[PDB]
């Protein structure tokens, strides 16, 4: 039985300026599962209405979910927001806490490139973006085709790793087919990081040839 | 409590250097201080060579045994059977892990090598990018040369290989680069080394800062 306790995306928090935290809870033992995931401030303020939400897995398990609405203003001035996770089986005590990171912030630098074709893959190419020396390690990544935004499904971005200096970097891959190129041959890797800017966001543009 | 992992040997290992190893990692979450017997076989019979054996107590108070062995070249791509028997005075059962070269389906890699252009403020400083994808199995080792001359391992990063869509998976492999490097010669290759490459199980894209 394993808690974790995650911050918000950059996306979420100042694109929508609607950010959330979600209390996950994987379990190795499931049963008569009155699992309750209880959330606190450390200020001892107020918490809004969370949304559970629980799905059985393939290999025999249950995972459970809380989703807490946070705010805006509340996340940015330094709150930390606490799950308890209380289980029959277990001796009832296990906390998971989070808060934003603290520490120098830097703005990521953004690189985006086209792969040539490769023999018996005409109609389509693969489009890589690296984004680094940013901090902290928080980072949304988006693709834009006709300044509309790609499905995430389309795309894969890896997790933050530092760099050989203090800043991270990650990597997205997103498949493009010919159709897409031909009909406008310029795609937008987005990166959404607080001490970006304007906007919390740099991007950069990549073309097909 | 008790898990067991047996991993394969590393491309590079295995095809370059011409000294796979396979490694038996055991995590121990309840050490019942006692010891854990990791015992090496292979299928056919055939002896198995001295393994290196390394117990370590972890910070959340759990035991973790390691043990490596060191295994022929030949009999691992001819398609030999390596075990690893788990043992406790008290558990339930041996565990037993067994590992050996694939026989599913496989992909070479496709290699992509990028440069970086300058950023404002950093004229002396290049990032090499290497997209690496398309293959499988996931088992590959990332190399970067300059001079004719691998450098060092601690030099570059390289993801943990995603599926990709379709089949097979991807890496990205990161090495930053100076000024007087690429000024001294402007050619970096990314090597990555995979069994089903052909015809020796390694693909390679150079590139340059311009
Ligand atoms: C039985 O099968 C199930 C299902 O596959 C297994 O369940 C998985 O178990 C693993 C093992 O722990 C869990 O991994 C951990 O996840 C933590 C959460 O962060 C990750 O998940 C977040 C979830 O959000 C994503 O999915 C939702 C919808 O599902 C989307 O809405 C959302 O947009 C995301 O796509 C992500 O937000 C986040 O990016 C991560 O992907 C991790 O914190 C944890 O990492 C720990 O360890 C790391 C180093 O190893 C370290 O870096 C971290 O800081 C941290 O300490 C770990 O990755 C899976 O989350 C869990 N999945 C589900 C769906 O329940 C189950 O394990 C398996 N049982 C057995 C016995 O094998
Ligand atoms: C107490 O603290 C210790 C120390 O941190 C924890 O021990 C770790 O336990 C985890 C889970 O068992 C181990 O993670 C597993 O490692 C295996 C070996 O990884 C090798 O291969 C990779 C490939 O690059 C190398 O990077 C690495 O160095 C090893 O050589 C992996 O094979 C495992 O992945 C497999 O299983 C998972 C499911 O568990 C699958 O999803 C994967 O696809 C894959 O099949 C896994 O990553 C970890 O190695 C242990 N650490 C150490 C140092 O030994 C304890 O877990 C912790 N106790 C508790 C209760 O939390």
């Amino acid at each position: 039985v394993s808690a974790y306790l995650s911050r918000p995306s950059p996306f979420d928090l100042f694109i929508r300026k609607s950010p959330t935290i979600t209390c996950l809870v994987v379990d190795l033992a499931p049963s008569k599962g009155t699992v309750q995931l209880t959330w606190s401030r450390a200020s001892g303020k107020p918490v809004q209405h969370s949304t559970r939400k629980e799905e059985k897995q393939r290999n025999g398990t249950l995972t459970v979910t809380s989703t807490l609405p946070v705010g805006t203003r509340d996340w940015i001035e330094g709150e930390t927001y606490q799950c308890r996770v209380t289980h029959p089986h277990l001796p009832r005590a296990l906390m998971r806490s989070t808060t934003k990171t603290s520490g120098p912030r830097a703005a990521p630098e953004v690189y985006a490139f086209a792969t040539p074709e490769w023999p018996g893959s005409r109609d389509k190419r693969t489009l890589a973006c690296l984004i680094q020396n940013f901090m902290p390690e928080d980072i949304s990544v988006q693709w834009l085709h006709n300044e509309v935004q790609l499905p995430d499904a389309r795309h894969s971005t890896t997790q933050p790793r530092k760099t050989k200096g203090s800043g991270f970097f990650v990597f997205s891959r997103l498949e493009v087919t010919r159709a897409e190129w031909e009909q406008k041959d310029e795609f937008i890797c987005r990166a959404v990081h607080e001490a970006a800017s304007p906007s919390q966001t740099v991007q950069r543009a990549v073309s097909v040839n």
